[PDB]
């Protein structure tokens, strides 16, 4: 159907956009903000948001037969004024990430389709585990005001049987 | 130095503009005109563009003291029609990258900046590099008009000199 | 979701009955009818239950966000007579826990909730698993009636698919 | 739960009669138009679909409780006339068989049966699978004419996570 | 020589034909007679037999010349009503199929067509090896009582000559 | 005897009721607290009591012949307000369970019951161990303020010839 195509592509160009956007953060964040390993952090957000989370939807249009668009239009206005507020940032993205693939994957259901049903079942796994990863990042800058431990643990951070 | 800055920030934007065109170049190839090969070639050349030529610059904006901008937009409205005017295509952008990294060399050698010239180098040599990978590879589609044969010999070439290594 | 909290609370405390229930049949099993197999069969299961079965539904409280309530209680007041009618009533109980599943399934699937459902297919797959599991050692008293042959078979099964496991 | 039964049925029927007139293509394939390749492809085709294709069926009716019944007539007397015509049969017969398996399955979620849906995923993506490793097949009959070419190619042709 | 090969197109019909009712039997062996090893035996049978067993006469009939015709007609509607009386119907089928080789040799020795002759003394063989093969199983039901000794020792055979090898 | 039965029916009781508590603690102490390795230190305690605490006294019943009952009242309503407070909760419960004990082998040694002595002999000396390990986690929340650092003690200390 075309209604699947259209959710598919919109998806496409929103993982494009929100790679984009990951890596620009991971750099003012090393540079700015005076920490590197939250930088490496979001780097790999970034690589893993421009890797296989697009790869899969282009294989999956030669598959099946759909046609593929490119529409990417993105440019970074601010940048948070300190390193909690932008990782509020980017959990607050990935939050909307889960939501948007629930609503694809309600479209499929109702469009008699289940070979698009069976292949968004990654997604709505893989968002989830994406986000308790940032939110478990989150969750440092209250546990603690020093931040050289934060980094450390951030460290040793960046070195399941159902959600995994 | 800002001319520098603005330069590189240029360089920049264009290396992920290449770097998206030429994934969805790839998918049209292997998609459209039953090329598997060729797509994987296209794709590693686009892995390439968005992967080393854009962390290096970072780096560098990290290390010597220059401020980061990003902004990129991209359409791809019109596709060729063949494989050799496609292979053409992605030659004629490299030849282009060639003569705008010669741009940003003299403009560093003019400024008395010689950190930069040294961090340049590295893309003089790519360049030409990149260029011939891609050539040897359009120098096929004047040998024979039999797909398959070209397939075998793209794949055989998917699987270093002193110099332009 | 509040529904879907309250069934998932259901199926914990659910559990946890069960587990201790299933201790107390394998003991049972083991001091009064000279069965030592069928009480190691059992305890397992019971260990089952305690088990994983529980910390899977803790973790996914912890990472949707939800409020895990413990209220249990259970008091074995009576036992079954003989082997048989211990091993079918495990069977009842093991086909009571399918339809709370299939309950809380369709639940899920009808409010637009599709973490929940993922989460839970592998509920259902154990169900099925765990049945016939139970059902191959029912089968066996049907099959004669001498008792040391009966723990040479238990015994050779618990000291051992891709769907289905 | 009769209809699921009734639909398994069918789907074993099915699976049995595409064995055997797959295991006569492979030989005509072989000995008629002198492509030995193209005999071991659809004779590995025909050993998959005699294979667990139907040992699965069996075994969710001995764990689920339903009853089985075979039931097989099969007659080959017309075959293509060239090897284009025979490969491009077998994909017809495969993109039935995913139509079939597609309405097995919103039976199944139309009857709240979950165990059957669960079981019969399995199926919906060996579907796609199969048609796509049989397209890939087909598309080189149009890139080249000498037939060596292409017995190479088939020979150099004998995994994903998601439709792994 | 179109005699040996309508023997060799009915050969191929039967062989094809008892492989299915094989697998048939072996689930309703597994099924209803709570009898799990036997069933694997009989599902050894039925996979050997539309195995090797009919693509040996289809690269016969390749190498020589002649032509292949495939027609099918199965339906089971009628089971035994316990174990002996199963495993004597496969006992049946194993008796006729010696006899039907046995045909096919004799016109193939009749005709001075000595290809047809080595051919068949494979099948010659395996009639009587494969007819030991389950007499050994038949005899077992004669001689215990209860199902689980003779689920131990049909395990114990098939979990392990010089002439009839 | 009879009460050797009925006191270590008690104390099975008492087990049962400490895992379960115990696990709902460490629940609340990973989920709310933002203390995860707290959280596995306190699941590890729980599956202590509802692993060979209880089935070294079924054990021990089925052993000599006495006879075993099950009946658990278990409901949490009350939940301290951080982690400090739930350590000390966890431990007044271990500190009673020692007197508990103490108890029991009184009696035991009252009715000439040796065998009682000598099977109680084990649960006397490990509940020391386990004492002394709960004090060494509660005795950190005293020298530190900054939670990561005791995180990172706790989380070290997760991966004797008399009490041991
Ligand atoms: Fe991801
Ligand atoms: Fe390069
Ligand atoms: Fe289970
Ligand atoms: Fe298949
Ligand atoms: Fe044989
Ligand atoms: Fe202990």
């Amino acid at each position: 159907s075309n209604k699947i195509n259209d959710a598919l592509n919109q998806h496409y160009k929103l993982n494009v956009e929100l790679g984009l956007v990951y890596a620009h953060y991971a750099h003012v964040a090393d540079d700015e903000f005076d920490m590197p390993y939250l930088g490496k952090f979001i780097q790999h957000l970034s690589e893993d948001k421009l890797g296989v989370h697009k790869e899969y939807i282009s294989d999956y249009f030669k598959r099946n037969g759909m046609k593929l668009k490119t529409d990417v239009s993105v440019a970074v206005k601010s940048i948070p004024s300190d390193a909690k507020a932008l990782i509020q940032e980017v959990y607050a993205r990935e939050n909307e990430v889960r939501d948007h693939v629930k609503a694809i994957a309600k479209l499929a259901l109702a469009e008699d389709d289940y070979e698009s049903f069976y292949f968004i079942q990654w997604y709505v796994r893989d968002g989830l585990k994406d986000l308790t990863e940032v939110d478990d990042v989150v969750k440092l800058f209250n546990s603690s005001n020093d931040k050289l431990i934060i980094e450390e643990t951030i460290k040793e951070m960046v070195e399941h049987e159902i959600w995994g």
